[PDB]
């Protein structure tokens, strides 16, 4: 439901919709963004600048940590309780049950960037906050101090550096981030456009393939199988942190800034918070994750959270939060200032973390094929693997597993296969 008549590519900051006086309620997962100590612009800061062209529009940020399950449930409790929120996991054929439509993504198109990352039935009902890419975060000087002198770029190169890292240095070589589900969840983002250079992939090839997690005879140092290869083989070697129920999120920001740590596989939006966690903010750089796809590189460009509307509130209200969206958008600065790529369709600007993709091709996950946009989230569902989805506990899994050396790597991809493999043949 769309009740302000508006679309977004309408809305003309300054002069629409300057009457209002009212206030929304902005829910959102930077909880570090929602305190005064932020080292980079907080929150109040772009609401302050906000409000200096929409001074009577106030916006209220909730912020909560284990966001993915929190905004999920208020999302479910389908009240107004909330104005904006940046959309948690849900199939997008049902985005129209909870979300305002900002326009036909067709029109989307020549405004925004990821026009049809959030769509479903022609409307765009999300729009990303920042572009970003799936990459490893690291840190030159430990690298350095390893003798590390270029890249890697396969995933036996990179078992080799992290060998170095252990060796030479008193670095934790790769450091999981067990105790975060979403950070473990994050390894699912690299297994598409990274690991096979297909843009088809994760919407079209993934759900209609069987068996998608075996090692790919032909290029072993591709497709899914070699990404959590990356994670099962530096576990298992001895080349992560000491105790992975352990690790502690804020404080592994800090301790990548001193070298303490050389590598986190997280995506781009990732290098601000790394380098604003201490002194050596120069210390921190960010490569393409070390796949090779026929001699070239590959790396998605997708959206970090996206703004979504709620479908509940008034008409005053959803003006008030499509021009917000849209001003975080266009004027806030907010992409660039957390490390990604501007969503507004005027600007590309690729943002400085970014000198080691010279040579990576970019590319962003093409649409399912009609019809089967539910497809991907059909056996997502039946396999109860959750591809892409907050399931970081089958990543938890293998970190545990590789530890205590429980399986191989192969045994549980092989696992994962036959749970996908019934997922699919029944879709
Ligand atoms: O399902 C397949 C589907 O994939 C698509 O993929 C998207 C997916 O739908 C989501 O949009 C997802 O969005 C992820 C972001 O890209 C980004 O990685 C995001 O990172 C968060 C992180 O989860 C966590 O909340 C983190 O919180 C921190 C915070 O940054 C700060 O540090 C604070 O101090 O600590 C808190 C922790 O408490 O913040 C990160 C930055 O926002 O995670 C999102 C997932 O939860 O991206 C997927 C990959 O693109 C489409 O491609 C589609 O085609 C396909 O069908
Ligand atoms: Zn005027
Ligand atoms: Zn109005
Ligand atoms: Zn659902
Ligand atoms: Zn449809
Ligand atoms: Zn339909
Ligand atoms: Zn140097
Ligand atoms: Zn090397
Ligand atoms: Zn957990
Ligand atoms: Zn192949
Ligand atoms: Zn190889
Ligand atoms: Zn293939
Ligand atoms: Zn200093
Ligand atoms: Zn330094
Ligand atoms: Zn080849
Ligand atoms: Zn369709
Ligand atoms: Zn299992």
């Amino acid at each position: 439901g769309n009740k302000t008549g508006i679309t977004y590519p309408e809305i003309k900051l300054g002069e629409t919709g300057k009457d209002i006086k009212t206030t929304i309620t902005f829910m959102n997962n930077r909880t570090d963004m929602n305190l005064d100590t932020y080292p980079g612009k907080n929150w109040k800061s772009y609401i302050e600048d906000f409000n200096k062209m929409y001074p009577n529009i106030t916006v209220k940020v909730q912020t909560d940590s284990n966001y993915a399950d929190s905004a999920l449930t208020r999302l479910q409790a389908n009240n107004d309780s909330w104005d904006i929120m940046m959309i948690p996991a849900v199939d997008k054929s049902e985005f129209s049950n909870y979300f305002v439509p900002y326009g036909e993504t067709s029109e989307m198109e020549k405004v925004i960037k990821l026009a049809d990352e959030k769509a479903y039935d022609g409307q765009t009902y999300g729009i990303a906050n920042n572009g970003v890419t799936a990459g490893i975060v690291y840190n030159k000087k430990v690298f350095e101090e390893a003798g590390i002198k270029e890249l890697p770029k396969t995933p036996e190169e990179f078992q080799a550096d992290l060998k170095l890292i252990k060796e030479k240095t008193k670095a934790v070589p790769l450091y999981t981030n067990f105790v975060e589900d979403w950070a473990m969840g994050a390894w699912d983002q690299y297994i598409a456009g990274n690991a096979t250079g297909d843009p088809k992939f994760m919407n079209q090839v993934l759900p209609t393939t069987k068996e998608p997690f075996k090692k790919d005879a032909s290029a072993p140092d591709t497709h899914p199988y070699a990404v959590y290869k990356t994670l099962y083989d530096a576990v298992a070697n001895g080349y992560t942190e000491e105790d992975y129920s352990t690790t502690d999120w804020e404080s592994s920001k800090g301790k990548m800034n001193n070298g303490e740590i050389a590598t986190m596989v997280l995506g781009a939006w990732a290098v601000p918070q790394m380098k604003q966690a201490g002194d050596h903010p120069d210390d921190i750089g960010y490569m393409p994750f070390p796949i090779t796809v026929d001699g070239k590189q590959y790396a998605t460009i997708a959206g970090d959270y996206s703004y979504g509307i709620n479908k509940n509130i008034s008409k005053e209200k959803q003006e008030a939060s499509m021009i917000f969206v849209k001003w975080m958008t266009e004027d806030s600065g907010f992409a660039k200032n957390e490390g990604g790529i501007p969503i507004k369709a005027d600007d590309e600007s690729m943002p400085e973390t970014y000198e080691t993709f010279s040579d990576v091709e970019l590319i962003t996950d093409a649409p399912a094929k009609e019809g089967q946009e539910d497809l991907l989230a059909n056996v997502n569902s039946d396999s109860e693997l959750g591809i892409n989805n907050g399931n970081g506990k089958k990543i938890q899994d293998i970190v545990v597993d590789a530890a205590n050396r429980t399986r191989t790597i192969d045994q549980i991809m092989d696992e994962w296969n036959q749970k996908w493999a019934k997922a699919v043949e029944d879709n």
